[PDB]
């Protein structure tokens, strides 16, 4: 029923700054809605058209139940996030309905953009922290400081965890361990993650015994009056996810925007409104996940013209919409004083991410850190040289960024 490309969404060979995967010309040059193949086993389906785009995601028929997916990709797709049943409902990404209304009510209050705000000097005092360390370190030892693996994960893993009370002191370590946990939660297979999980439970412990109107207290308390009762073990898997979806993300973002700003694209005497601009454009330009988390059609459904089986796996196609010239002059450019548009960056309908203002906040006083106590910091080989990838269902990342701060 659909035209019909017979490749694999996720392909994605090492791409220079300024490209994107051919696959994303190809479906929409193919159709409003196109037939691929699913890297797991049997047909997905691709939206390339950003209105339709928006009516799907708002559609109650596109549901995440990870039951109806394929039983081939079971184990194997690894892209596929399903819970054991009775997590499900701890699981923003894993409901719909009620059930998903629910703990947007639960985390609605713990993310008020007044309480972040309040965190904006602790925010700067983490990333300035992260730069000395990494200058001191270049200064000592001749060689460039590399952000991606020095600073842009650990920064806002640094942020979420502070921010659920959770006290990293080796954020390395703490990525490591929270991907394990991580991967186990969502049904993975199956590595020493013991002192992770003692400080989250330190945290929930924390949070029930104290009354201080912090992050994971609010969310103790909200999920507690919502499901009558909820154990130790509950928030400590809520704010595993919280953890993994705050900085993995983010920090493939943050690679992409420092790249941007390193290599002299922001005005030098620019203001506040300049410097969002500029986020705004590279989260347009950059978005760190190509697509939307499946869904699958809960009937029959004809959309676009074409016939969906029950069960059809759906993918929106973020990086092609956010990079389509019917919506969007030059594309492919990197204009931050482009007209405002809106872009899929972030997700829309119910399931629309609800860390933007966080990551929005992380991203401009990263900049102001850097404008302000590295005004010289260059990147130390050329903007044509970098190179960004991805494997599978994981975060769109550069390879490096090898910069001299001072
Ligand atoms: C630039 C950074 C970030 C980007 C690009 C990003 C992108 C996205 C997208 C595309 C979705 C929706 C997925 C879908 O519905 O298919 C989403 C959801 C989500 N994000 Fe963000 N996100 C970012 C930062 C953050 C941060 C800082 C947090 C904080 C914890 C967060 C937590 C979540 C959560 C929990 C969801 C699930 C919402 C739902 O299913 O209801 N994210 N993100
Ligand atoms: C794009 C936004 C995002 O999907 C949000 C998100 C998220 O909301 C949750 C969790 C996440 O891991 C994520 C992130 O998802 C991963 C896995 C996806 N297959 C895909 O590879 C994507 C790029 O990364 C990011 C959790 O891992 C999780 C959890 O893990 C045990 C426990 C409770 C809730 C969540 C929970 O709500």
């Amino acid at each position: 029923e659909a035209p019909r490309v017979a490749v694999d969404p996720f392909a994605c060979p090492m791409m220079t700054m300024q490209r994107k995967p051919e696959v994303h010309d190809a479906f929409r040059e193919a159709g409003p809605v196109v037939e691929v193949n699913a890297p797991a086993g049997g047909p997905a389906w691709v939206i390339t058209d950003d209105a339709l785009a928006r009516e799907v995601l708002a559609d109650p028929r596109f549901v995440k139940d990870p039951d109806l997916a394929p039983a081939a990709w079971r184990g194997v797709d690894d892209g596929l996030d399903i819970p054991v049943p009775e997590l499900r409902p701890f699981t923003l990404i894993a409901v719909d309905g009620e059930a998903h209304r629910r703990l947007r009510r639960i985390h609605a209050p713990a993310f008020n953009p007044r309480r972040l705000a309040e965190r904006t000097d602790r925010i700067a005092a983490i990333a300035g922290r992260l730069l000395t360390e990494l200058a001191d370190a270049s200064g000592r030892s001749g060689k460039p400081a590399e952000l991606i693996g020095g600073f842009a994960y650990h920064f806002p893993l640094l942020v979420i965890c502070e921010l659920l009370g959770v006290p990293v002191t080796d954020p390395a370590m703490a990525r490591e361990a929270v991907s394990v946990l991580k991967a186990l939660g969502l049904g993975g297979p199956q590595p020493d993650t013991s002192a992770l999980e003692s400080l989250l439970l330190e945290a929930v412990h924390s949070a029930r015994r104290n009354d201080t109107p912090t992050m994971t207290r609010v969310l103790y308390e909200r999920a507690q009056a919502e499901f009558g009762s909820v154990s130790d073990d509950q928030l400590v898997y809520m704010i595993t996810g919280l953890i993994f979806a705050g900085h993995d993300t983010t920090g493939s973002f943050l690679g992409f925007l420092l790249a941007e700003v390193l290599a002299g694209r922001l005005a030098a005497d620019a203001d506040e409104d300049a410097v969002s601009r500029f986020v705004e454009e590279a989260l347009r330009y950059h978005p760190p996940v190509p697509y939307t988390l499946w869904r699958f059609a809960a009937t029959e459904v004809t959309i676009g013209g074409v016939r969906l089986p029950r069960g059809a796996p759906v993918l929106v196609d973020i990086e092609g919409t956010n990079t389509d010239g019917r919506h969007h002059d030059a594309p492919h450019a990197f204009h931050p004083d482009r007209p405002s548009w809106r872009r899929l960056t972030f997700g829309d309908g119910p399931h629309y991410c609800i860390g933007e203002q966080l990551a929005q906040l992380e991203s401009r006083t990263m900049i102001g850190v850097l404008r302000s106590r590295f005004p010289e910091a260059r990147l130390a080989v050329p903007y044509d040289e970098l190179r960004w990838c991805r494997k599978g269902a994981q975060t769109a990342r550069l390879t490096e960024l090898p910069v001299w701060l001072r």
